[PDB]
């Protein structure tokens, strides 16, 4: 089964790749799996596979730490991530996006049914399972909890049966048969439990899905549209209806060669403590003392030698940047373009905490608007932050066709030079901000509202009759024969590979 | 003589540090050498020395590319500006400011006069020289004209005699006999000048000198106070009165080695073309049609064997970056200290294009001040804005004792995520602006004035009870003895020198 369609597959495509170190030896879930996972992703290191974790009893569980972050070379540095999707490991950034957006403006192929797979090589019921039993993770030395869930897939779906929802959203161990996490507006796991609240006649039902198909937990991961069905987006994207089997204690269907798969509900009325976690801003508030969702397992279904992925999250380089900051930016790629705007290209620069998201615009299209700065970051603003996909996003930066907004410096040195604080800004304060940041939960202002600016870094001909400056830097300052020359020579002058 | 005290044992130094290619076949002054050099900063390779420039004649002159650029080594990183000042070549950048700053509160040690030395061996009368004979450089394609001052000293003095100044500024050469430069407001060149035009009965008095004393070009490009002689304050940081002789046709005084002397006056009625210019922000605005000062040369004196320095400026990373970035940061840290503000350390981050200035607060102190982030904010930045040495600073950013602000990735996430947009920020609009940023001169608003903010990265309880989080990283997530571990058995477990 390819990598791109089944965990299983995955891993061992990193193997394959030299991008795996199997840890054979005992490590313990009590945080040394996550140090080791932690220095990796620091490190753009191999990523970690714990064979032989403390705890681990009839096949519940190994480990895979880092299984979206970043190669040390440039050339596959986002090899991990090409991985999930069946793209060579050299892909680019752009291409990797384009991939994921490319079921944007495709017919949906829905989910197959089959009767079995790996999914249900074993079984744990009501009498048999203790989650307190389990080596799940302590990820931080101050979280409140062990988080089992930092790369598994929620899946619910809407009352009426219409939509089915895959995403990742954090959660921790509350007791022996209950999980604690995060569900907060906007997203479409709260969507789903208010629609749930509201009919006010039982708890949601809820399966968790942990090493999934790779493509579906970028899916999960992505904020696509409201009322969108990630295993279509999935099937349509791959080009393959993925095969889902039934729980078998409730109706929902997961992916059939999922690793871990825990069935339950997710409670319309009640909660319990959750947090705090080392979260993906770097920070952790030991203490904060929040409640969260409550989630009831009911089973656990698993495959032989069970294999469950973590992310061991925090500060540069790690999945809740990979993904959840670069899928936030592609799809306020397509938003834009959706709303007219002349955007190319978006990224959220890893340099920005993954806070920023940088625009690329067509100013060829631009100076045919007719318009200013002023109005044009107000309609921009307007279209992202009032968004569930800008939710993530406090800062836009616009740039011109010459900054490659994959590549933070060249963010940072037009950002830097060419807005001007306050005068080439507008502020937000009246939409919904992103209270994990800590200037907004933790901060001088309201947790949950405003806090977000667009900031223009074109520069005033951008608007008008066009770029008015030439870079000073080596590739723009000189004739073309110059360089060449200059480049021919310079190891012959005594100054000093592409794959590394 | 030592390195730190003479330009050509400077040179020799960099050739012994293994830090230096001589190159020795011909190279072009239009464009060619300033090529190289361009690469040589944006890769942080060796200097260049140029012994074989198109168009030296009579010994005027080889060209000394990148002075004060970076070494590619973590280690010795700053190693080129350690050898400006007798320092170690690992010194680090808090080091090198310290030296720098040590001088502001020791007796000054004026300089010692000599009847002559190196810069004597050669002279060129007023019908001996042509400036535009000479082998002067084009840096970058668009120029207004050849550069020929980017790294020597100009030397003016008050019409009372009380201040000598030392000051880095451009000047292009205009004719045989005549440069255009910048001269603007707050620059002690431009302060003098104002003193001499009010006077109204002669022009400046003036002479420029290359390849100085590197601790004397150090002082020369670092904003001391106003009415300081830069002389005696290199002396007194470097233990020794500096070796100064006498121009021949004026009475100022130059070192007594320096490389290539111009003497003549500037003058306080005329004005020429100058720029554009590729300049410290990456930028020219081609055909720009600017006034500038003009300085006649009546008199060229030299050294055998002459050598010019060169800054071929523009991107990163570049004299304008390490050292005028840097120093003003320095005397910023100062500024705030003597206004009683608890700042342990300023930087200007590369990544800002040393636009920012980061201040790390001691916050025991702030504490203890029982103050507010509107309040604090408004201090910091009245001290710094309205001082000349806030000049070419347009975002102050404050951040606690946990952030090393001489390591931009730091600042980068200590900005992204305890600085809230609008909220956290106060504009300033009613001081002096730096008309040579892009956003600023090329800009929306005025060239001069305001477009300047001070971002408070300082988290709330950094004001009352002390800092509340963890950093969610592999230092402060993980307790003393798992790290250690980690790091003992990473190499045993499959997973990958200080100098490199
Ligand atoms: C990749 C990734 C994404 C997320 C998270 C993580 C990873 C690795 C954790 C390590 C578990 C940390 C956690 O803070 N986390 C997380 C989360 N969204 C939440 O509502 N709650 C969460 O606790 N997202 C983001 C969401 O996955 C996306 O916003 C997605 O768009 C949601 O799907 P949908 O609502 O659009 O269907
Ligand atoms: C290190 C360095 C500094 C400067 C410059 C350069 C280098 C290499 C050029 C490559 C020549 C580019 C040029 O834009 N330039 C420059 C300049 N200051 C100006 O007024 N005008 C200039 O044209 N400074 C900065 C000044 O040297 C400092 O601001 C110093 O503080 C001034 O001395 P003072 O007025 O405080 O005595
Ligand atoms: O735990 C975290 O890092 C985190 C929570 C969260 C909520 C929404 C979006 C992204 C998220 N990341
Ligand atoms: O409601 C609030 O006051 C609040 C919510 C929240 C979520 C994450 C971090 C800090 C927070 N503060
Ligand atoms: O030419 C340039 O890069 C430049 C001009 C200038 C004026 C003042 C301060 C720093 C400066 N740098
Ligand atoms: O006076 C002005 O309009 C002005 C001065 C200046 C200096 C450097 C760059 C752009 C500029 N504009
Ligand atoms: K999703
Ligand atoms: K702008
Ligand atoms: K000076
Ligand atoms: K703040
Ligand atoms: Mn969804
Ligand atoms: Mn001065």
């Amino acid at each position: 089964q390819p990598a791109h369609l089944c965990f299983r597959s995955f891993v061992e495509a990193l193997k394959v790749d030299n991008d795996l170190v199997e840890i054979n030896t005992p490590i313990d879930p009590n945080l040394e799996a996550a140090a080791i996972t932690r220095r990796v992703c620091e490190t753009n290191d191999k990523a970690p596979l714990f064979n032989n974790l403390i705890g681990m009893k009839n096949g519940l569980f190994r480990i895979l730490g880092a299984p979206g972050s970043l190669r040390k070379s440039s050339a596959d540095r986002y090899g991990r991530l090409a991985r999930h999707l069946a793209l060579p490991p050299t892909a680019s950034m752009r291409e990797i996006l384009d991939k994921m957006l490319s079921a944007s403006d495709m017919p949906p192929i829905p989910p197959t049914i089959v009767p079995t797979g790996p999914c249900k090589e074993n079984s744990l019921d009501d009498s048999e399972f203790d989650l307190t039993e389990l080596p799940v993770p302590l990820i931080h030395k101050s979280d409140g909890g062990k988080y089992i869930q930092t790369y598994g897939m929620h899946i619910v779906q809407s009352p009426d049966g219409t939509w089915t929802n895959w995403s990742i959203a954090r959660a921790m161990v509350h007791d022996k048969n209950h999980l604690t996490g995060l569900v907060i507006p906007p997203q479409h796991i709260w969507q789903i439990h208010q629609m749930w609240k509201k009919e006010g006649r039982s708890d949601v039902p809820w399966a968790l899905a942990f090493g999934v198909p790779p493509a579906a937990i970028m899916a999960s991961s992505m904020p696509i549209p409201d009322g969108v069905t990630e295993a279509g987006y999935v099937g349509a994207m791959t080009g393959s209806s993925l095969e889902l089997v039934k729980c078998d204690t409730n109706d929902l269907y997961v992916p059939a060669t999922s690793e871990i798969v825990l069935e339950g509900t997710l409670s319309i009325s009640e909660t319990g403590p959750e947090g705090p976690f080392g979260e993906m801003h770097g920070y952790i508030f030991p203490g904060d003392t929040h409640l969260g969702a409550k989630y009831k397992v009911n089973r656990i279904t698993y495959r032989n030698n069970a294999i469950m992925p973590m992310s061991s999250c925090g500060r540069l380089t790690d999945e809740t940047h990979t993904m959840s900051g670069s899928l936030a930016a592609a799809e306020i790629r397509k938003l834009c373009q959706q709303n007219d705007l002349p955007i190319t290209d978006a990224f959220a620069p890893f340099e920005s905490q993954v806070t920023w998201v940088a625009l690329r615009v067509d100013t060829e299209k631009l100076r045919a608007m007719k318009t200013t700065s002023e109005g044009f970051r107000k309609r921009v603003g307007d279209v992202v932050f009032n968004h569930k996909a800008g939710y993530t996003i406090h800062r836009l930066v616009l740039v011109g066709d010459d900054i490659d907004v994959y590549e933070g410096k060249d963010v940072l040195w037009a950002f830097s030079t060419r807005c001007r604080p306050g005068m080439d800004e507008t502020l937000f304060e009246d939409v919904r901000g992103f209270p994990l940041i800590p200037y907004m939960g933790h901060g001088n202002g309201p947790a949950h509202r405003g806090g977000k600016v667009v900031s223009d870094a074109l520069m005033p001909t951008e608007y008008t009759t066009g770029r008015n400056w030439e870079a000073a830097d080596f590739n723009q300052s000189y004739p073309e024969d110059l360089k060449q020359k200059v480049l021919d020579n310079w190891t012959k002058m005594g100054f000093s590979h592409h794959h590394h």
